[PDB]
């Protein structure tokens, strides 16, 4: 089997990326947002407390003929932008562009924090980072992906992330007429349960490139780059103006600017991040001041090839026994 969806950023700076994922019997369409950095399928429900849903769409499990509770189970996630939620778990029908599978767990939110609540355009998660980071207790579950797998025509699925415009994930086959030149492959350690991978490089404009390692994840689910403080602090120096403002929480640039592009190896390959990609608007409505795309990992813990850097390219998951992560130019 196959699927395939299209992905659509939710504002016009592609802070996030949205999917429509079918839950139950009948379908309950929700616009989710896949995440490669996580592991729950979490959703906006009728068990969501009242005060904390302004406008999601939710799921309601009494209405679906499939769906049933798993009993017992709880959920309860932080992610690394200090959001939250948590809930109980049905297992349900979920298909996403064609693809379906059966007794999927759905985590059903009781309680989001502000962050989920004030974003309107967002339903849920879905996780596609490995199963052993999912937070269902006492029985963990496992991924949407997880649960497909075996049933694909490959083990694998497909990133390809739109620049202010749609994008497409696909499940089970590689799209040969969405990128150009080759896929370059590259090693994945799966010890933190996410695409880990380690970039061979960067360059700054039309700067030469420096070889270094950096180890960083693959997450679709991230918005911006996140980087070693060393090569943050490279590539702003190439713009002028540009400055660290601990107020403002990173990199700030004048609006006025022209943004250099930033390239990143992967192997002996080069993916390159236009600038303009690197351009995320006013700090407030009205500013002169622009939010930069490459920010710092200090105090991350770990460097994060977020949606910046995986829209400049088409991105193959691959979970093969051995997982691996492609990369080409599109």
């Amino acid at each position: 089997s196959t699927g395939s969806a299209t992905t659509t950023p939710i504002d016009s700076l592609d802070d996030a990326y949205i999917t429509p994922v079918q839950i139950g019997t009948p379908a309950q369409t929700l616009n989710l947002d896949f995440d490669t950095g996580s592991s729950d399928l979490w959703v906006f429900s009728s068990e969501t407390t009242a005060s904390e849903v302004d406008g999601q769409t939710i799921y309601t499990p009494s209405k679906s003929t499939t769906a049933k509770l798993l009993s017992g189970a709880t959920w309860s996630i932080s992610y690394g932008d200090g959001s939250s939620s948590s809930g109980d778990v049905y297992t349900d029908t979920v298909s996403v562009g064609g693809l379906t599978v059966t007794g999927q767990a759905v985590e059903s939110a009781k309680k989001v924090s502000s962050s989920f609540t004030e974003d309107s355009t967002i339903d849920g998660l879905l996780g596609l980072a490995f199963s052993t980071l999912n937070t269902v207790s006492p029985t963990q579950q496992k991924t949407f992906f997880d649960n497909a797998k075996a049933s694909l025509d490959s083990p694998v699925f497909t990133a390809d992330l739109g620049y202010h415009a749609p994008g497409t994930y696909n499940f089970g086959f590689i799209d040969t007429t969405a990128y150009t030149g080759s896929i370059t492959y590259t090693a994945v350690s799966t010890k933190q349960g996410f695409w880990e991978w380690t970039s061979t490089g960067y360059a700054v404009g039309s700067g030469t490139f420096k070889s270094t390692s950096i180890d960083g994840i693959a997450d679709t689910g991230t918005t911006l780059l996140y980087l070693p403080a060393t090569v943050v602090s490279a590539y702003w120096a190439q713009v002028s103006g540009a400055k660290s403002s601990s107020s403002v929480g990173g990199y700030v640039f004048p609006c006025s600017a022209t943004l250099p592009s930033f390239t990143f190896g992967v192997g002996s390959a080069r993916i390159v991040i236009p600038g303009d990609y690197i351009d995320f608007g006013p700090i407030s409505t009205g500013s002169s001041s622009c939010f930069g795309g490459i920010q710092s990992s200090a105090g991350i813990g770990i460097n994060i090839f977020g949606d910046v850097a995986l829209k400049a390219a088409f991105v193959v998951f691959n979970g093969a026994t051995t997982p691996t992560l492609g990369f080409a130019s599109k």
